[PDB]
């Protein structure tokens, strides 16, 4: 299932958000959660339908040669617990009836079976902008349920651009671009400024643009793809320790499946296996190897939506504690267990606000 450590879908982390959100309907507050978007942005071909496939943990992105992601995919990750001919004919041998997906241009129709939402992203691609490379910005929404994800919205976009090809008209490269800084330009987006390791980093269209809506890289993360396919001898260590266009979150190479991987339809799990094996052993890579690869961008993903998730406890807090001693504070005045109907309940409704306040303080405490 979508259930992965270590990254956005860990179980602790969605176990975090379901404590908290019980805290905060026993205080009487409307989700203050406000996840920040996952953003892929960079030239084209240089890997971002994987990378953010990767981070999904199930393949169901169109990836190839060529343009192949030409309308933005909006991705809105929800959480929905565990309520068949209805996977018979299923070519995914990962699929639950707890795991769906759906789209909003097919209402009502499930997908239980991941490739055919992938045919689907390209069947509905090409019935907008064709089969010549057209662009277009309309986005495919797509929603997936899971007991094991969060609330959480990823976007996969069309790559960056200089010459224009097939249908496109002379002026696609500026329509592509106001098309990302439709989806960074917000102030929570994380970017994952994609850059593949086989070009050199200052021409990268995904830092050029992560710069301009994040000069100070509060939400910039660097993705070095297709290390594998660098110059023998070249390696991107340089990169890793800030020398060449430092991010304040620092860069992550990673090792995804070549096109050959592709056509064979190789498993993300031997992909996984086949990355972590090329970082343990590359001459370059094998010191601190466990900061390379799809695992580790997974890791800086899971602590910043962790950051966001803590960022709303201070209120909370504050909450709580003037709440509390605002109560305690009537209770005092009513005086200790013949009396008022209106004082014998108004005793018991403030008891009974004590025993919940104090019941989330401690919850927050024990985060
Ligand atoms: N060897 C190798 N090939 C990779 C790697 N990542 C992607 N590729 C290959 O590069 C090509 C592009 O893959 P894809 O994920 O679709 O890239 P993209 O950035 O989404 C393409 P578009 O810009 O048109 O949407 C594919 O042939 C894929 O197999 C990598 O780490 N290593
Ligand atoms: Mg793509």
């Amino acid at each position: 299932t979508l259930a992965q450590p270590g990254g956005i879908s860990d179980p602790n982390l969605i176990k975090l958000v379901n404590k908290l959100q019980d805290v905060f309907t026993t205080v009487g507050v409307n989700n203050p959660i406000d996840l920040p978007q996952i953003v892929v942005v960079g030239s084209q071909s240089s890997g971002k339908s994987s990378v953010l496939e990767n981070i999904v943990g199930r393949d169901f992105l169109p990836r190839g040669q060529g343009i192949v992601t030409r309308r933005p995919l909006v991705l809105q990750l929800i959480n929905r617990q565990s309520s068949d001919e209805r996977l018979a004919d299923s070519t995914d041998k990962a699929a639950n009836l707890d795991e769906w997906g759906e789209f909003l241009h097919l209402p009502g129709q499930k997908f239980y079976d991941f490739n055919k939402i992938r045919d689907e992203i390209n069947r509905e691609t090409e019935a907008k902008v064709g089969r010549n490379a057209g662009i277009s910005p309309a986005p495919i929404n797509l929603r997936i349920y899971s007991p094991h994800v969060l609330n959480l919205t990823l976007v996969d976009l069309p790559g960056l651009t200089r010459v224009p090809v097939g249908d496109q008209p002379r002026d696609i490269e500026r329509q592509i671009r106001d098309m990302i800084l439709k989806y960074i330009q917000k102030p929570n987006a994380i970017i994952l400024a994609v850059t593949a390791a086989n070009v050199d980093l200052a021409n990268s269209d995904g830092l050029k643009l992560a710069r301009e809506v994040d000069p100070e890289g509060q939400r910039t993360i660097g993705v070095l793809t297709k290390v594998d396919l660098m110059d023998e001898g070249t390696d991107v260590v340089d990169i890793l320790a800030g020398r060449i266009i430092p991010l304040r979150l620092g860069y992550v190479p990673v090792v995804n499946r070549g096109q050959r991987d592709i056509d064979n339809k190789k498993p993300i799990t031997a992909a996984l296996e086949a990355e972590k094996a090329f970082f343990e052993n590359h001459k370059a890579y094998r010191n601190k190897s466990a900061y390379c690869g799809t695992p580790y961008l997974a890791r800086k993903l899971n602590l910043i939506l962790m950051m966001h998730i803590k960022q709303t406890l201070p209120d909370i807090k504050q909450r709580i504690s003037s709440s509390l001693q605002k109560y305690q504070q009537e209770l005092e005045a009513l005086g200790p267990s013949a009396e008022s109907d209106y004082t014998v309940r108004r005793r018991k409704e403030c008891q009974q606000m004590v025993e919940s306040l104090q019941r989330a303080a401690e919850i927050v405490s024990q985060v």
